[PDB]
Formats: structure tokens, C-alpha cells, sequence
């Protein structure tokens, strides 16, 4: 029955918008496949095109704003697109169709309105472009009937072993295309729809828009040549019209021009599957998904009091289907650093200066190839996998649909390698690498970043104890198909664990440190003398200077929150000697946060170093990173200790802003220095943990009950009416938000753990 779940999942999950780095296209979940992409850009002259063109996701002045309205990877969903430059506001409607062996048929509506400044004989320029990588696998553009182009449909047949036979239509679409009366339509037609059918080595298909502007400027050339000039030259539109010339290649541009409002289709037909899609299937199955998402949304996630009104159901349902609707595959080599050169382990005062001498050697070398099916942190900014953040994407992702969050975390961990190590980031292939600086593509075996993901199992674990609606929750329902799931992917994660105590062990035994443990002690690798991105907090304040006998109370507490997972996964399946270490381990962890970490002067947690004096030294800086213990559920509900963090916690003159919880207290000496990335600002994440910790101690009997409950309550709202207030004024979900203003700051649509936000207005946890 597992396989079988497996197989159903497979099927369902494997065609979809997969493409996040791009405004609009399609992949399946195979490396080397069929790829779509959409382009568009007015075109007011001979030389704007190039620079109007869209493709690429960004975003600026000359973008007003897009995203998701509603997605579901199983069935589709619709994109809006709201474009400034180009005077267009765009929907992209994107649904599948179950059937055949292949993974089914999907189509796309694509539709395009002036907005009210644009002038209303605007010519757009729409192309889209498709290709197709593997040795073996054909895709042939049927010729027209006219002389010049397409009066109807454009029609691909195409093959491969992994889809076997299929169609793709283009079809002729609504809205007036403009004609010249220039000479050259003698020979170029009076315009038309046009399709070219190319062929380059696979590994560049993904070069659209460089591919698409080399057949413009042969265009050009020919015009030239023969004597199209200044003197009385062609319409811009017409001149930035390919010459037709369909035909079989791995690649096919299908261009249309368009003067005022327009739309088309696209519709693939898988052939196992018998009857070819049609318009009337797109627009029938468009309105299915939208209601079928409605109620999922009511039901999975039903807001609570205050935020039950239309405003912040609507707002609930932007800030999900941007996060659910980042989903990417991504396929091919990644760059890594595998001389494991000593410099690395850092064992020396100066430690810096050595591992930046050993990158400098230029070891690293791709590697691979890898896929991976990942949620992202931002399309414009940061468009593929990283770590921890995809364990609190998960987070609501785990709620609308436990089996899609299952698949991610398999993939996730399908990158581990033989020690135990997931890169942090994963950039992986050369259209990944294109966005990517090189000096910041390398990958570091000894760099960590926090376990969130095992936070996610947490919850699936609390679930599995206590037809696409039957899959997205068949590991709960069938309790032995979850716990196949888990038998599977156990090992993996202790492997991450010996891994995590393997390279990222501090050092009690060679200074005078006096704990219950000799044993427990953490300090991440890959520290800067101003930075510690391995953390995810890359600028919080730490130990100066950094120093072998740092130890991260941070760190300390992520590999707490990784043991706990491990008694409880172990347990159900029967690991009996595993759970019996892991017991002891936990115990040594709770005595030792206490021992190195906790200041009785300062009432919270800290890291700690060693001093000029080779002494042990707390390091207090109030702020998130002093909080860790309780953030990652390792308090218990009575402890004095957790008393002191929870008046910590409501200090307005130290973390509480009307906002939510400043990262570092207003009383540091650091706050607001330097670039002030987790020197002052809220962020979604920490506050998320914050709230979900507040909500534990608030719904069970001890001392602190009352006063979590007040700090949760008006916690949750703040940070609800921060991130509402924004995108309201905005359109957009923030990186994080200045907790003097209010104001969302850095990066724009960050969906992205800020969308966290849904599953704090639901509550309930
Ligand atoms: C070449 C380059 C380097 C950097 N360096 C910082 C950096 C790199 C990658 C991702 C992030 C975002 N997040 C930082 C969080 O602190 C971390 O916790 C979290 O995992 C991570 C993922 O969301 C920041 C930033 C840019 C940039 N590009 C466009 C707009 C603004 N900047 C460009």
C-alpha cells in the first residue's frame, strides 16, 4: 500500500508551474524534459522591445506587483500580474487533468488588459517558447496552411520516454492583431502568428531570452541586407516579427502581436490519456479548482478572532497561495568545496584568516547532477532551496497537504550525503547558477544551518498519533503507509544528528569548564569576525573575537529539538537501544544549557567564549538568540528560568515592540549597527516560534499560564496587523518589519516564511 501511495503521488504531483524563477511557465518533475515559458513587452519603437521584454521574475518601480490568488500544486490555480512599464495587467490560468500513464494533461489561459493609462493601440509583443532536452525524445511544429504564419492554431507533437506521445496547441487566442501595408508584407505577410522550430545543444535550452533576441537580430540582418532602411522602414511591430519557419527541434518560439486587450490558450494533451483537451475542459476545470480551493481554505485554515472578517481571509489567502505556489523543480550540478582542507575545522585562534586562505585555493568543483522540489523564500530575490527556511515553509504547507510536505522533505533529504551534510543552499543547474554571484555559489561541507524541517516531522509524528483530497492525506489516514514513510527516512535523520555532533562539537574538556556533561556542547562552523550565516542569523552579535572555544546557545537548543524528534520517531518504530541514547543525550542537553548558558545576572541565556585569560565567559546580547531555549519548546511550564525569559519577552524597553519582538533589546549596545539585518527587526519566523511557545504555557495549568496568555494574545495580533497593515498599503509580504515604523523592509514578496502568518491566524496549535 505504501508503494502504491507513492506511485498516486508521483502521477499526481508530477506536472505543474514548476518554474518560480520565471513569471509564467511549466516543467514536469524530471530532469531533462518538455519546458514552457511565457514572454511579453510593448513595443513603441525599434529599439524599446529589448528592453520591455519580460521573463525573469523581478521586482522595481516599473512592476506594480504579482503573484498567486489561488494554487494548489495537484490542480492548478491562477496568477495575477500586475505590470506598470508595460501598461498590462495579466492573469495566468494554469489547470491539470488527470489521466493516461504520464502524468496527465494540463492547460493555461493567458490574458491580457490594458490598464486605464496604456495608450489603447498599444502593440504587445507575446511569445512562448518551449523546449525539449533528451537524447531520444522529438518535437515537430505542424506547418500552417497560409503562406506567412497562422490564421488558427499552432499544433506541437511531440515524443519522449518519459511523457511518451503528447500535443501542445497554441491557440489562435481573442483580441485584434495589427497589419501592415508596408512592402515588406509581400514577403513577411501583413502579420500573423509565426512559429520557428530550432535546435541548439541541450544544455543551453534554458537560454530563452538570449535564444529568442538572436532570431530577432537575424530578422534584422535580413531587413538590412535587403534593403528595408531608414528611408521608409517597416512598423517597429513588424520588423520584431520572426519569419516563419516551423518545423522539428529541441526548441519553438510561437510569437503572436497584439493591438488592445487580448488572450490565448494553451493546452497539452497527453495521448495515453485518450480525449485531447479542449478551451471548454480549461475553463470547466479552472472553476472546479477555485471552488475546490475555497473549501479547503475554510476548512484547513478557519481564522480566528480578530481576524475572521472578509479582509483578512482574502489577505489569509494571498500570503498562503504565494508560499504554496513557490514550489520549483530544480535539476543539474551543484559547486562544492570537497578538499575538506584542515583549515576548516577551525581549531585555532585566527580561524578565519586560515579557511579564507583554503578557499582561495579554488578547490571546488560541480558535482551531481541533483533535483530537488522545494518551496523558495522569494521569486524575484532568492528563487531556490534553502535549509531552514523550508521548515517553516512546510508549516502551512503540512496543514493544507501532509503528503506534498512528505514528498518535500524526501527530496529534501534525498541531497544527503555519505556524512550526514545537505548543503544550505541549493543552486542547482546553470539556470540556477545564472542568478547566483560565482563568489557566493560555492557550497561548504562543514557549513550547517538550523534542523527546521524536523519541526515538520514534529507535527506529521502529532498527526499520525491522534481522489487529490484522499492523497494529500493518505500518510495519516493509512497510520502503517506513515510509518513506512518514517522507517524510511529514519536513518537518514540520525545521520544528520551524528553529523550535526561529528562537525559542529564545541570544546568543554581542553579549558576550565565545569558542567554535568563533558560531552554537550555546540559552536557553528563558518563564522566571520562580523557574521555567523551558518546560524541563519547572519548579523546577530556573537562572541568578538570569534574563537574555538565559542559555544551557540542557539545551536545547542536546534540539536535539543532534533533529539526530542528522534525519542519520538525512534519510539514508534522500536529503536529501543537508539531511544535509550537519545534519553541521556537529552538530559546531558538540558543540565548543560543551564551550566554554560544561563546568566543568573542577566536572566537570560547566552553564548558563552573563552577569555584572554583562557576562562570561561558569558557573552549577553538580549535578543532572539537569548530566548533559544524556550523558542525551541525545551522549558518546562514551571520553570523560573522561563519565568525571567517571559518578563524579558514583555519588555517594551527591551524585545516587545507594537510590532512584535525586536531581534536584538534596544538596550544592546549593537542595536541598530552596522547593516542591521538581526539587530533590531522583526521577523516572521522567531516571532512564529514566540507565539506557538506562548500558546503552550497559555493552555495548560502552572504559573506562567496567565501571563502567556496575555503575551499571546497580543503577540499574535501584532504580528497578524503588522504584515496585514503592509500588504494592505503594499500588495506585498516582507522580509522583516521596523518595529520604530511598522514598515515592511529589505526584500519584497517574501512567501517565504512571513507567510507563516495563516497559520498564526488560524491558531489552535
Ligand atoms: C549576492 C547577494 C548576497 C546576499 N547575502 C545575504 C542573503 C543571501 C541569500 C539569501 C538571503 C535571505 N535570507 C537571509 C536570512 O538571514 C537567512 O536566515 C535566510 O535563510 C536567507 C533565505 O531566506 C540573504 C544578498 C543578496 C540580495 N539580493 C537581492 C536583494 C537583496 N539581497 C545578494
Amino acid at each position: 500500500l505504501h508503494s502504491e501511495i507513492g506511485r498516486l503521488n508521483n502521477q499526481s504531483l508530477l506536472w505543474g508551474p514548476y518554474r518560480p524563477n520565471i513569471y509564467f511557465g511549466t516543467r514536469p518533475r524530471i530532469g531533462k524534459s518538455l519546458m514552457t515559458g511565457l514572454m511579453w513587452g510593448k513595443i513603441e519603437s525599434y529599439t524599446d522591445f529589448q528592453h520591455t521584454v519580460r521573463y525573469t521574475c523581478e521586482q522595481n518601480e516599473g512592476m506594480k506587483g504579482y503573484g498567486w490568488d489561488e494554487y494548489d500544486p495537484r490542480r492548478g490555480g491562477i496568477q495575477s500580474i500586475h505590470d506598470i512599464q508595460n501598461g498590462l495587467d495579466i492573469t495566468t490560468s494554469f489547470v491539470k487533468i488527470p489521466g493516461g500513464a504520464h502524468g496527465g494533461s494540463w492547460a493555461a489561459r493567458i490574458k491580457g488588459t490594458l490598464n486605464d493609462d496604456a495608450p489603447k493601440d498599444q502593440k504587445t509583443i507575446v511569445v512562448f517558447y518551449v523546449s525539449q532536452e533528451g537524447e531520444n525524445s522529438e518535437l515537430e511544429a505542424v506547418p500552417s496552411e497560409n503562406e506567412f504564419g497562422y490564421e488558427g492554431d499552432v499544433i506541437l507533437k511531440g515524443r519522449s520516454e518519459a511523457l511518451g506521445n503528447y500535443k501542445l496547441v497554441v491557440t489562435k487566442g481573442k483580441g485584434v492583431i495589427p497589419q501592415s501595408d508596408h512592402d515588406l508584407s509581400r514577403l513577411r505577410g501583413p502579420g500573423q502568428t509565426v512559429v520557428q522550430s530550432l535546435t541548439y545543444p541541450d544544455e543551453v535550452l534554458w537560454q530563452a531570452k538570449p535564444i529568442l533576441f538572436q532570431q530577432l537580430k537575424a530578422g534584422i540582418d535580413w531587413l538590412v541586407e535587403n534593403k528595408y532602411d531608414v528611408a521608409d522602414p517597416p512598423p517597429p511591430w513588424q520588423v520584431y516579427l520572426l519569419a516563419n519557419k516551423p518545423g522539428s527541434g529541441n526548441v519553438h518560439i510561437v510569437q503572436k502581436v497584439f493591438e488592445g486587450d487580448f488572450e490565448f490558450d494553451i493546452l497539452f494533451s497527453s495521448e495515453s490519456a485518450g480525449k485531447e483537451v479542449t478551451s471548454k475542459d480549461l475553463e470547466r476545470e479552472v472553476k472546479q479548482a477555485t471552488e475546490v480551493f475555497g473549501e479547503r481554505f475554510a476548512r484547513v485554515f478557519d481564522l480566528k478572532a480578530p481576524f475572521q472578517g472578509d479582509n483578512y481571509k482574502k489577505f489569509g489567502k494571498s500570503m498562503f497561495s504565494n508560499l504554496i505556489g513557490g514550489i520549483g523543480y530544480f535539476y543539474g550540478h551543484s559547486l562544492v568545496d570537497r578538499s575538506y582542507a584542515p583549515e576548516y575545522d577551525e581549531e585555532n585562534e585566527g580561524f578565519w584568516e586560515d579557511a579564507a586562505e583554503a578557499r582561495a585555493r579554488h578547490q571546488e568543483a560541480l558535482e551531481g547532477p541533483y533535483e530537488l522540489f522545494t518551496s523558495i523564500p522569494s521569486r524575484p530575490f532568492f528563487p531556490r532551496g534553502f535549509l531552514w527556511d523550508e521548515g517553516f515553509h512546510l508549516l502551512p504547507i503540512a496543514d493544507w497537504d501532509i503528503d506534498l510536505a512528505l514528498e518535500i522533505i524526501k527530496s529534501w533529504y534525498n541531497l544527503m550525503d555519505e556524512d550526514g551534510w545537505i548543503a544550505r543552499e541549493q543552486i542547482l543547474g546553470a539556470e540556477a547558477r545564472s542568478k547566483v554571484p560565482k563568489e557566493f555559489q560555492t557550497q561548504y561541507p562543514h557549513y550547517a544551518n538550523p534542523p527546521t524541517l524536523f519541526l515538520v516531522l514534529d507535527n506529521f509524528v502529532e498527526r499520525l498519533r491522534k481522489l487529490d483530497e484522499t492523497l494529500s492525506t493518505a500518510s495519516v489516514d493509512n497510520p502503517e503507509v506513515g510509518l513506512e514513510y518514517l522507517r524510511r527516512l529514519y536513518p537518514l535523520l540520525r545521520r544528520q544528528f551524528d553529523w550535526f555532533r561529528k562537525t559542529q562539537a564545541g570544546d568543554i574538556k581542553s579549558y576550565d569548564r565545569e558542567a554535568y556533561s563533558t560531552k554537550e556542547a555546540y559552536r557553528w562552523r563558518g563564522r566571520t569576525v562580523s557574521h555567523c550565516l551558518t546560524s541563519g542569523l547572519d548579523d546577530y552579535p556573537r562572541p568578538q573575537p570569534p574563537h574555538p572555544g565559542e559555544l551557540h546557545v542557539d545551536l545547542m537548543s536546534w540539536v535539543g529539538v532534533m533529539v526530542k524528534s528522534l525519542i519520538s520517531i525512534g519510539s514508534l518504530l522500536g529503536a529501543t537501544e537508539d531511544v535509550e541514547f537519545y534519553t541521556k543525550v537529552l538530559d546531558a542537553i538540558e543540565h548543560n544549557l543551564d551550566d554554560l548558558h544561563w546568566s543568573e545576572k542577566e536572566g537570560c541565556y547566552c553564548d558563552a567564549t573563552i577569555d584572554e585569560f583562557e576562562e570561561h565567559k558569558l557573552v549577553c546580547h538580549k535578543g532572539y538568540i537569548s530566548l533559544f531555549p524556550f523558542l525551541t519548546g525545551l522549558l518546562k511550564p514551571d520553570s523560573p528560568k522561563l519565568g525571567k525569559l517571559l518578563a524579558l519577552i514583555g519588555d517594551e524597553s527591551e524585545l516587545w515592540s507594537p510590532y512584535g519582538l525586536r531581534s536584538l533589546s534596544k538596550k544592546d549596545e549593537f542595536y541598530g549597527t552596522a547593516e542591521n539585518y538581526w539587530r533590531s527587526p522583526v521577523w516572521i519566523n522567531i516571532n512564529y516560534l514566540a507565539i506557538v511557545q506562548l500558546y503552550n504555557i497559555a493552555t495548560q495549568d502552572g504559573p506562567y499560564k496567565e501571563t502567556a496568555r496575555d503575551l499571546y494574545t497580543r503577540l499574535r495580533k501584532n504580528i497578524v496587523e503588522t504584515v496585514y497593515r503592509n500588504w494592505e498599503e503594499t500588495g506585498f509580504a516582507w522580509e522583516q518589519y521596523n518595529p520604530e515604523t511598522g514598515k515592511g523592509q529589505r526584500t519584497q514578496h517574501f512567501t517565504g516564511w512571513t507567510s507563516l502568518v495563516v497559520k498564526i491566524m488560524s491558531g489552535h496549535h
